[PDB]
This record gives C-alpha cells, structure tokens and sequence, in this order.
C-alpha cells in the first residue's frame, strides 16, 4: 500500500508506487534496475508499436558492437579478461555516432546508395548519474536510436518530421500522455546538428518539464567530419544529410507520473500486461471448483476478444489485500467474482481510473470491457491533456516569470532567440529562487504551434524585438 | 559483388566473401566484434519472433536485468570483461560485463519467491553478452553476442525437467523446422556440461566442409545446486521450506552462422523460405522504354495478390541497377524466389519463377501465382532440410574400437561409439586424439544423444575396454 500522498510527497510517492506496483526491483550496484515483466510488458508494447511503424518507413534494424579502441576521454575501460590484461584497453563506447559513422562513410559511395536507414533497439551505460531514480537518472536504461543519411537536406527533415509524429504517437496513442511539439533553442539542441526537434511533457505535481523524446537534423558537419560522401548523378562528390533521433525507457516514468494517483499506478490499457484481473471472492479454504471454474470459463472467453486476463487464485490472501495489491500495481479493470455474484449470473468490475462500479451479465462481458478500456485510455488522455493546458500560463513580461514558476506553471513567453540571454535567464531565475529561500528555468521548446506575434512586440527579458513564442519552466 | 570462393575448397574464404558480399557482416576494429548489417538481423528478427511467440505460450514473461555484475555476486573466471577505470580513475571496485544473468537474477528469485503460490517462477531476457575467448569467426564464435537466456524456478524436480525437455524441442524447431538445419538432441558429458549445474541438455550441427560439430543451443537442468548458493527456498503446503529446482536455457546468432554454412552454395547465400524477409523479389525488366509505365503497374498487382496471401514480397523497381545487376544481388542475398516480369511475359498471363536453391525455372499464370508460389516455397524448404539431414547421416560413422578413430577423423567425420563415461577417459581422449592430429584437432564429446542405438551385451568403451555405459557422439568442435 501507497503511504506517501502524490502531491503533497511526489518523490516519495514515486518510489513507493514504482516498487509496490512490482515494477522494477534493486540491485547491489548503484544507479541499476532490474525491469520487472508488470514494465517490461510496457517497453514491449511501445516497442513493437515503434519498430512496425518505422519498418512502413524502410529503416531497419541493426546491431554495433558495445565496445570501442584507443582510437575514439571520460570513458568506461574494460582492461582485463580473467585475471589476464588485455593487449589494448578498449572502451564501452559513449556514443553510437563513433562507431557507425566510419561504417556509413564506407557504405555510402554513389548516390544509388541513399537514403540509407538503419535503427538499433539496445542498452546505453551512463556512468555519471547524480542521484539514481528508476526510469528517470539511472546507470542503464534501453532505448531505441536511429541513423540516416539523405541526398538532400529537405528530405532528411521530412524524416526528422515523420519520426516526431511516431514519437507523439507513442506518447499519446499508446501512454496516453500528452506531448508538445517543438524547435530546441541554440543552447539546447544537439551540439553539432543543424536543429533538434522534442516532444515534451509536463509534471503537474513539481511543475517540472520533461523531454519525451528528440529527433535531430544533423546536417553536414557530422558527414564533414567523418568524411561520409557520395557521388550524385552529375559526377560531383557531395556531403550526405544525415538525421538520427532516440527515444528511452524515461518514458515508462513520463506515464507513471502522469495517470498514478495516492492508490499507486494506473497503467493505460493500451501497454498493461494484464487488463483484466480475476477475483475470486475466496477466503481461506474453500476449494470447489464452482467459483474457480467460473473464473477460468471467463478468462477463456475474454480472451478470445483478445484481452490480457489473469486469475488471481492466491489462497493466503484475502480479497481485500489482492484489490489493494491489483490497485497499486494499476490493472485498468478488476472483475469481482463471489458466491452472489455467482448466484445472479453476473459478475462486478471496478475501473482503476475512477472507481466507478458496474454489473455485467456474463454474456455481456467481453463487448462491455472493451468499451470500459477504450473509454479509460480516452479518457486517462483527456484529463492529463486538460492538466498540461492548465499548466501553461501566457505571459509577456519578466515580471510574470517568479509568480508562475511558483504556481507550478509553464511560461508560454515571446523571445528573441539570442542563446546570451537564455543563459541570463537561468542564472536570474536561480538567483531569484536561492533568495526566495528564507532552481533555474530554461527552455522547453519553441512549439511548432506558434499564436500569432503582434507586429512589434517584445521578448519578455532583453526589450529587443521578439521573433517567437517560446516554452520554458523548471526542468527535469 | 559475386561469390569467387568455392565453398569445398577454400571453406573460410568461402564464408567470409558469402557474408561480407551478402551485406550481412561488416568488420570492426577490435577482434571478435562483427556488425551485424540489416540482412543478417532480418533473419535473426524472424527466428526471435518464433521463439518468444512459443515460449509466451508457456507462461514465460520477458524482463530486463542490468548487464553488470559485482564481484561478490558473479564469485559466490577467465572469459569475464571487467570495467576497472573511468576515464584514468581506478573504480573503488571493479565490476564485470555479463557473460550470463545467473548470478544477476538469482538474489532476486531468491527475494521473490517465498511459497508454493509463487511457483513456477519462469523469465526470460533477450540481449547481449561478453566472454572473451580461441579464434574467432563472425556468428559462430563472437566475443559479443546476442541472445536469449530463460531461467525458470519450480517446485519439483521434474516439472523443472519437464521444461527443459519443451524448451529443448523448441530449440529443434528454430533450427529445423525454421532453419532447415539438422540437429542432434543429446546429454552434455559431466565435463562438458554447464557450470553449476545438473544435467545439460543439448542441440548438436555438424559442418561436413571442416567435419566440426557445434553446439546449437542448451536446456540445462539447473537443479537445487544454485537454489543452495543463492537461498532460494519456499514453503510447499504442509509448511516446510524447501529448495527450488532451476532450469536455464539459451541460445544465440551462432545459430546465423549454421544456416549460412548448411545452405551456402558457390554463388553465396539461400535462406529458407521461413526465414527470408524477401520471400519473393518481383524484377521488372525494362529495355528501350518498352512498356514501362504498364509492366510497373502488373507488378504491383501481383504484389497486393501475393501479399493476400502472406507471401512477403517486395518490388526492384530501382532504376539505377541493371536487370542483371538485380539478379545477381539478390541471388547472393539468397532470396529464395525470383520473380521476373518482361513485355514478352504481360503479352501473354505469365510470369517467370526462378528457384535460388536449384535454379530451376518456371512460367506461371497470373492467377496461378499465389499457389504455386506456396507450393514451391514449402518445396524449397523441405529440400534444403532433406539435403542437409542426409549431409549429416553420412557424416557419422558408428565405430566400436579406438583403431577406427583417427580414419574416420580425418575423413571429416563424427564418430558414435559406445563409451563408458568415465570422466578422466575424456581428457585423456582429447589429448591423444591431438597428439595423433598432428602426425584444435582434439576430438571431444559433442553429446550423448537422446536416440540410442541398441548396446550389446559385454559390449566395451571404445577406448578403456571397460564396459560401455552409452553411445555416445564424438567429433572435433567448434
Ligand atoms: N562465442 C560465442 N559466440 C556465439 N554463440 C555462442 C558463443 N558461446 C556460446 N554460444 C552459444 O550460446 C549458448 C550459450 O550457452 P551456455 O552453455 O554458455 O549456457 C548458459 O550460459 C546458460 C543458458 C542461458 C543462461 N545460462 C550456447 O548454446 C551456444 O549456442
Ligand atoms: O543523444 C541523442 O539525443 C541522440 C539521439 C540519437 C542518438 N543520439
């Protein structure tokens, strides 16, 4: 059971939900999880959700090796096998980039070659970490990153686009997690790329932004400095347009923190590995198989709608400890099973979401849960979606910046785009904070959904003329 | 470009220009360490999605475990990757890199299994693992590798046996009825076995161009051996505690490598029609703007026809390759059906069927196109498994005395001989047979299988003269 009330104690909250719920489990080295099957079940779903999409798109999957030589630094060395040292240390590469860049420059010789596509589903070590949090600041997580490369520079952006649109389509359609579109600023995007585009969320409880995913136009100077070319149609040596675009298992926490409530997780139907438990009303010793056969009879049958269904048949448990114990692990629907219910040829169903109870005749079930579960993932949606337009305040001034960032709030402000002043921004709204002790704010993103700029109007903090509405708050 | 090697002569450069020329294999700078390009991962991806389908089927449930293990943990030896710095930083405690998850999941079967209610536990991980050997080659023998590794607990001795039979016979079919490679099912040897554990199960290959068996996959009966280690204990239902019986299972991209040798020919690679992500490729034949526009058309009819009936196909409608180019690229891909529609073939309602493994040639109707396309991918794949069955009949020699071996060694052959399992005998094998080889040419036990041919009375060990215990199935290895 959750102690920890979710917005008066949200990181207490948070761990207390993640470790009840069965989600992840610890681990005798720092900064590492174990991923238990009630979120790895979830990172499977957005997974083959993912990967069917991008495959429509002809990017393929791939696998490099983890390792990397001298030839590359604040990095891990892998120095010895056994007890015996290795000829050369190697590393456990850092990036990707470095070990598929010099593979694309060899691929890649005629524009024949183009557009070349590739994805790898894996593992990424991060040996900084501050202070660890499943999903959120940890030494492993997973993730998927993609790499292409392109003729012409409009194409690759077609693509950083096309991507974007998967990754909001893996927030939205399968976390029912509402998402934002939009330009990093200078001082935010990918060093060496031309422009990074994000989808970002909110977190109502701290206020904090959150970056869901990135896809990044990377231009030429990554071809300029690996020497990837390619000889177009006219005879001339050309540098390709190269793309490449990640999204992790941060986004399992982006869900948890969005549809958990002080009852613990409330997992979206669409990614539940179980949406349907069974109860048995059973306590203590009374086998027949009357109520259990009734259970199993059901599962078979919703199963063959295709809905993911578990009898919970535990003896030493009472019904009331596996409600609870169902609550927090987040099952969207619970069917109550017991001798009345038995008795009357119906069975009871308990949305995770709201609470809300219903009598269901046993024919009735199967098109009945699936209408529950497509009105529950709509409407874990909607509310979150009405939360993140709560949290957004338009403002137009440097006065309105502190009250807003104490309400929790988002700024929606206009800007003039310089990368000094974002960092004057920062340093002021820290300094600001720290006195207010008796921290800083950044960019989000520039959206793509721009309202429309008044002739004349001012960037909220330098006076100079804005060019566009840009997003900042606390962040993650 | 083209396969140049001839696979029965010069076997390594065979396989090196058949994946490299396939655009399956890239090599990389640090030995042991291949990229592994999308054609090759196409196949990997089917053979994953088979297995974790079957293995769904049996209550298995995929998870994520950290890929590094403490030094206590992994020590409760000499293949391990230790990290001991960041950047020039000594780490206060080294830690090791993955060479399997037993010790990385047992303290936490050990926290999560407290009653009979909680059995059976049965996870599974597919990801990567390090143990650094030997000399290597790309699929077979990788310092990197990818796999699947499933750990189940159980309440009973042979209900954990019981599962390492069905994953055991799964791993028959990703091989034969997926691969179309043959396999031996059989025990490991004492000396052979899993580190640990109880008794090994195996799948066996063999490579009639070397004469080398090798170890396709394992089911290993775990037993109680680590439940005592890591204090895996429940209580059954009169309330004593007792300890769990363990399964662990696995298998990797060597399995890649085994299908490219067992189906390879001089023209390089021929993927079994299960296999394949190109079942059918549909080459449209353009030639001085014929009949361009409407032979484009016609192939994308029979595209949608044939996908209606799951053939997956796909369309060379670049126009920067040749027709010619486009045969031999995809016939080096090992596609197994080759599609080509001309203007002389839209005159009349036919198309031409080309068969990668034979290269037989076929006109077929239109209308007739999705059956017999079915019909002649069944065909292909069956006789891609016949052949390479009746390869490994007459690979084994079944001998009863010592004399016989190094004869049938070195005709490139494995040898079945009643033996009477004494551990000593094995080592003692192994170097004699090396020792001779000369006058890695060490002829070890590859399994004891499974399918036992009758033994005689008073019949002897093939090398000690004691008496047989079992036949058993003896090679030089991979
Ligand atoms: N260097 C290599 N390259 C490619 N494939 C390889 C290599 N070495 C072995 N294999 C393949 O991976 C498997 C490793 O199994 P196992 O005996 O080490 O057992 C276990 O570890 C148990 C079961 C899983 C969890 N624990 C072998 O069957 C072989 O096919
Ligand atoms: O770190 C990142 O954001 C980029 C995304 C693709 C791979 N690396």
């Amino acid at each position: 059971m959750v102690t920890a009330k979710k917005d008066e104690n949200f990181s207490e909250w948070y761990t207390q939900a993640i470790v009840r719920s069965e989600m992840i489990e610890y681990y005798d080295i720092s900064g590492c999880y174990i991923m238990r099957p009630w979120a790895f079940h979830i990172w499977e779903k957005v997974q083959r959700f993912f990967d069917d999409e991008i495959k429509k798109m002809g990017v393929e999957n791939s696998y490099f090796p983890m390792f990397v030589s001298r030839h590359k630094p604040e990095v891990a060395w892998v120095t010895h096998y056994g007890d015996s040292p290795l000829p050369e240390k190697i590393a456990i590469r850092p990036t990707s980039e470095t070990i598929m860049y010099p593979a694309y420059a060899k691929w890649i010789r005629s524009h024949r070659d183009l557009p070349l596509k590739l994805n790898q589903w894996c593992s990424v070590v991060r040996w900084e970490f501050k202070q660890p949090t499943p999903f959120l600041r940890t030494r492993e997580f997973l993730w998927q990153e993609g790499h292409t490369a392109h003729a012409t520079e409009e194409e690759a952006w077609e693509l950083v686009l096309d991507i974007l649109e998967l990754y909001r389509r893996w927030y939205e359609e399968c976390l029912a997690v509402p998402v934002i579109k939009g330009e990093k600023s200078e001082g935010e995007k990918f060093a060496g790329g031309k422009k990074t585009t994000t989808v970002e969320a909110f977190i109502p409880e701290n206020g904090r932004g959150i970056q869901a995913a990135t896809s990044h136009l990377l231009g030429t100077n990554f071809a300029k400095m690996f020497e990837i070319e390619f000889e177009d149609e006219e005879g001339h040596k050309r540098l390709v347009h190269q793309t490449s675009w990640g999204c992790t298992t941060r986004s399992l926490g982006v869900m948890i923190m969005t549809h958990g409530d002080d009852k613990g997780l409330v997992i979206p139907p669409r990614v539940a590995s179980v949406q349907v438990v069974i109860i048995p009303i059973l306590f203590k010793d009374e086998n027949t198989g009357e109520i259990l056969g009734k259970c199993r009879e059901l599962k078979t049958m919703l199963e063959k709608a295709d809905i993911r269904v578990r009898i919970d048949d535990r003896s030493n448990y009472t019904p009331g400890w596996k409600y609870n114990h169902w609550e927090v692990k987040g099952v969207p629907l619970r069917l109550e099973l017991g001798p009345k219910d038995l008795a009357k040829g119906t069975a009871r169903v308990v949305r995770r979401d709201t609470g809300e109870a219903y009598q269901i005749s046993w024919a009735d079930l199967a098109p009945k849960l699936l209408e529950l579960m497509e009105g529950i993932q709509r409407s874990l949606f909607e509310k979150a979606k009405a939360r993140l337009h709560e949290g957004i305040e338009k403002i137009s001034t440097f006065d309105e910046v502190m009250p807003a960032l104490n309400r929790k709030h988002l700024v929606l402000a206009p800007w003039c785009e310089d990368p000094e002043s974002e960092e004057q921004i920062k340093k002021e709204t820290q300094k600001l904070s720290e006195i207010q002790a008796i921290g800083a704010m950044k960019t989000l993103c520039i959206p793509f959904d721009q309202p429309p700029m008044p002739e004349g109007t001012k960037c909220f903090y330098t006076g100079k003329p804005a060019k566009r509405w840009t997003l900042w708050g606390r962040s993650y």
